[PDB]
């Protein structure tokens, strides 16, 4: 490898790759080695004492809230792509726990949904027995946290969906928002789905967001249940008019602030 400039940093063989250098680690290497093969999970090329595929298309919001023509039809292909990958991960007993939009990148500058990749597994954990051998939800405190952590991966896709639809985040108005104001909004379980831009959004889209962001995490939807919703299944039925959106930096800043509030 011929180590080049930082974006963690790019390299060569003769082809270009990315390298994520970490300070003193094992759970991420294991998830990437057993599941990296998935088209929409970043492929691990090598591990030394980690080499991955170089993402050349930037983060999701950067494309969808800028150049790319973006309507409900396009938003549906994004949720499906990511929803299917998350459904696959949950079936294998893998929870992500950092499924914020900045961890969803494009391999190329095409904006094609197939090019989407979930890129960071540093917060990800595998459901283990105790010995511990790997366990899936299929073979039934550890199981209760997994259920809670699955619902947190769905909630995160819920805020992604909301952002894609509204062109703003459900619980933060900008980077200036404090944990106090964001945490109060989350805890209330209330969010706008009416007025202005929301008035031209489909009733099916509003139905899914409500079900994904539901106050009661028990009345919330599973990854399998999201993908079976008409908004995802019935693509022909969706509006194809450009979705309105706020300034990109403002939206990105609102997301960073939201996750900063949650991680605290
Ligand atoms: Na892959």
């Amino acid at each position: 490898y011929v180590v080049k400039e930082t974006i963690c940093k790019r390299c060569v063989h003769n082809m270009e790759y990315a390298v994520k250098v970490i300070d003193k680690p094992s759970e991420e290497i294991e998830i990437l080695l057993r599941y990296g093969q998935h088209p929409n999970i970043i492929t691990l090329k090598d591990v030394y004492d980690l080499v991955t595929e170089l993402m050349r298309g930037g983060e999701l919001l950067d494309k969808i809230l800028r150049q790319k023509f973006f309507s409900e039809r396009e938003a549906s292909f994004v949720l499906h792509t990511i929803g299917k990958t998350v459904e696959y991960l949950h079936s294998q007993g893998v929870v992500h726990r950092d499924l914020k939009p900045s961890n969803i990148l494009y391999v190329d500058e095409s904006g094609n949904p197939e090019c989407l990749r979930i890129c960071d597994f540093g917060f990800a954990k595998q459901l283990r027995a105790e010995n511990g051998l790997l366990m899936t939800p299929c073979y039934t405190e550890v199981l209760k946290r997994q259920g809670y952590d699955e619902g947190c991966d769905i909630w995160s896709l819920g805020i992604l969906l909301y952002t894609m639809l509204a062109g703003y985040t459900p619980f933060a108005n900008g980077p200036s928002d404090t944990p106090e104001e964001i945490l109060t909004r989350i805890g209330s379980g209330k969010f706008t789905l009416s007025g202005g831009n929301w008035n031209t959004v489909s009733e099916t889209a509003k139905d899914l967001v409500s079900k994904m962001l539901h106050v009661d995490p028990h009345q919330r939807l599973t990854a399998k249940q999201v993908l079976q919703h008409p908004w995802v299944t019935q693509k022909d039925k969706l509006p194809q008019s450009q979705l309105s959106h706020q300034d990109l930096q403002l939206v990105k800043g609102a997301m960073a602030a939201t996750y900063s509030a949650l991680n605290s």
